[PDB]
C-alpha cells in the first residue's frame, strides 16, 4: 500500500499500488484509486490506504449514495466538502464495526480526495486516520499515504508546483520503483490517473502491470543511471579512514 | 471446514465441505452452505466456518426473521446490506453467549455472503471473525474460509474474473481434492451451488458424496496426470549435487 | 386563479390558470403549477392559490431547501409527508409576515400537492387556508382551488376515477373555458401536466396560450354544440304559462 497525489499548476496526478494486506497469510490485489463525476461538471478521485474492510465499506457507501437524493460526492459544492463527506462517512463506518468482537484489532484507514468541481480551481486533500484533513498547497504540492518514506526523497528533490504533469507522473513512477524494491508490502499492478486543470472530463486512467513496456524500460534505465553516477563519483580523501 | 466462493464475469460459484468439529470426540457432518431468496427477485447464499454453535445461531435467526416484518435477508436492498445484516446478527449472538461460563472457549466464526438482487450486479463478500467484511473484485475474484492454504495454489494459478463457471467449479473441486487428502478436518460430503448472472432464480445446488461418479473420476485422472508429469520432467543438471 | 387536479386510475392530471391579483391595478401572470422530482424515483406537483406573497415565499423555500441536507420535497418518504411539509412550510411563512404592519390584510393561501414516489401509488392532496388537508379518493377524484364554482358542474357530471387521462384533461379544459368566459379574475395562459401511473418520469408539461390551435378549436366546437342542443331541446308544455 503506497499512494501519491500531486496538485500542480497544470492539474492533478494520482498513483496507487494494489498490494493489500487482507488478513493473515492473505495478501492480495485491490484497486486503491477510485473516480467519480459527471462530464463537463466535476471529477473527483479517492485513494485509500489502511484497513481494507473499512476503506471498502467507505467507498461502497459513497457509490450507493451517489444514486440517492441527499448528500453525495456528485452534489457536494466543493472539493473541500467532498473530503469532509468522505471523512464523515468513515466515522459512520467505524462507529458500526466497533464493539467487543473487533477487540484490539486496528480498523483505521486514510484517504486522499482530490479533483475539480466546475467554477473553482482543482484541489487535493489527505484525510488522516483520525478523520481530520489537510490540503496540499504550492509549497507542499504532493501528499502520500501508506508506506511512503522509501519513495519520498525523489519527490522532495524534484517535484514542485510548477513541474509539468508528464514529468510529475514520471517522477511518481520512480518513487514506486524504489519503494517496490525495498518493501514487499508494496506491489504491482499500479493505477494512475492524470487530470488536466479546467478540462472537467473523467480521464480513463491507466493500469501499469508487471509486463508494461514503458515502466520496465525506465526502471532498467534508472538502474543503469544510478550505477553509472555512483562509479563516476569521486573517492573519499585520505582523511576518511 | 473449507469453503470457497467465486465472483466471476458470468456469475457466482460456491462450494463448501461439511466436516465439523462439534466438540471433543464428536466430529460430524453439517451443511455449511445455505440459500435464501424469492424467484425472479433475489438469490443470496451464506457460507459458514468457525464455531458451530455460533454459526448455527446466526443462520437460525436469519431464517426466523425472514418470516417477520422488519430487517431480513428478503427485504434488504443490496448484497452489501445483506452482508451487513449477517454481521449485525453475528454481533448479537456473541453478546448473548459471552459470560463467565463460556470462559476462554473460542466462539468466533466467519461467513461468506454472495448473490444478486434485482436491479444490481451480483456480488460476494467475506465477513471476518471480528465482524468487518470485504468484497471480492475482478482482481481478487475468489475468497476462502476455513482450512484453505492447501487448495489455494490451484486457484491462484488458474482462476481469474473471466474464467467460465463450469471451469471455475472444476477448479474448486480440485482444490477440495488436495485439501481432503492433506487435512482430515476437511471432509465430504460437499455442497455446491452455481448461479448465473442475471438469472434471478434459486438454483437447487448439488451435493457431492463419497460415491459421486464424476468427482471420483476427476480425482483418479488428476492423480494419474500429476504422477505422469512428474516422471516426464527432466533431471536436475550435474550442478545440483 | 383557478386550479384543478385529478387522481384517476391511470394517473394524475393537473391544470392551473395564471392570472393573479398582485396588488391594486396590477393584475399579472404568475405560474401556479410547479414540479419537483428525481427521474425514476419521484414526481411531485404543487399548485398554488391565494395570496401571491405567501405562496411565492412557500415555493421559494421549498426550492432552496431541496438543495440542502434536511427535510425537503426530494427525500420525504411519501406524498402524504410531502403535503405535510408544504403545510409545515406555510405555517412558518405566516408566522414571520404576521405583525402589526400587515394589519387586517389577508395572507392566507391554499395548495394542491400530488404525485408519486417509488414504491407506493400516486396520490393527491389539497391543503386548506388553515393548514389541514384532505386526500382525493375514487369517490371524490378531483379537487379544485380558487374560483372553481363556474367549472365544477362539467367535472361533477362527467369525471370519475376510471375516466382516462386524455378525456379528463379535455374535461378540465372545458371547465376552464366556462370559467374564463364568466369570471375575469381567471385567465390564460394555462399550465397543464399529465402524469402516467408508475412512469416515475418528470413530464415537461405544457402551456396553453391565447393562440393555441387545439384549445381555440374545442372552444369553438363546444359553443356550437351547446347552441345546437339548446335549440333542439323541447318546448315547455301548456302548463308552464
Amino acid at each position: 500500500t503506497y499512494c501519491v497525489a500531486m496538485h500542480l499548476a497544470d492539474g492533478l496526478v494520482f498513483a496507487s499500488d494494489s498490494r493489500t494486506n487482507a488478513g493473515i497469510d492473505h495478501i492480495a490485489t485491490f484497486r486503491k484509486l477510485f473516480t467519480f463525476g459527471t462530464p463537463g461538471e466535476r471529477l473527483l478521485v479517492v485513494q485509500t490506504a489502511g484497513n481494507l474492510a473499512t476503506s471498502q465499506s467507505v467507498i461502497n457507501l459513497l457509490q450507493q449514495r451517489i444514486r440517492r437524493d441527499g448528500a453525495s460526492l456528485l452534489n457536494v459544492p466543493s472539493v473541500y466538502d467532498a473530503t469532509a463527506l468522505v471523512a464523515e462517512t468513515t466515522r459512520e463506518v467505524m462507529a458500526r464495526d466497533s464493539g467487543n468482537l473487533a477487540g484490539n484489532t486496528d480498523l483505521s484507514c486514510s484517504f486522499m480526495v482530490g479533483g475539480q468541481i466546475a467554477g473553482g480551481p482543482p484541489a487535493l486533500y489527505s484525510i488522516y486516520p483520525q478523520g481530520n484533513f489537510i490540503q496540499a498547497t504550492p509549497d507542499t504540492p504532493f501528499l502520500q499515504l501508506g508506506e511512503s518514506k522509501y519513495g519520498k526523497p525523489i519527490l522532495d528533490r524534484n517535484l514542485t508546483f510548477d513541474t509539468p504533469l508528464e514529468q510529475a507522473l514520471r517522477c511518481a513512477l520512480v518513487s514506486f520503483d524504489s519503494t517496490i524494491r525495498s518493501n514487499l508490502s508494496v506491489g504491482m499492478p499500479l493505477d494512475l490517473l492524470v487530470y488536466h486543470r479546467d478540462s472537467l472530463i473523467l480521464p480513463e486512467g491507466y493500469r501499469v502491470t508487471e509486463d508494461d513496456a514503458y515502466f520496465s524500460a525506465i526502471r532498467r534505465q534508472w538502474s543503469a543511471g544510478l550505477h553509472d553516477m555512483l562509479e563516476r563519483l569521486p573517492s573519499p580523501p585520505s582523511a576518511y579512514n
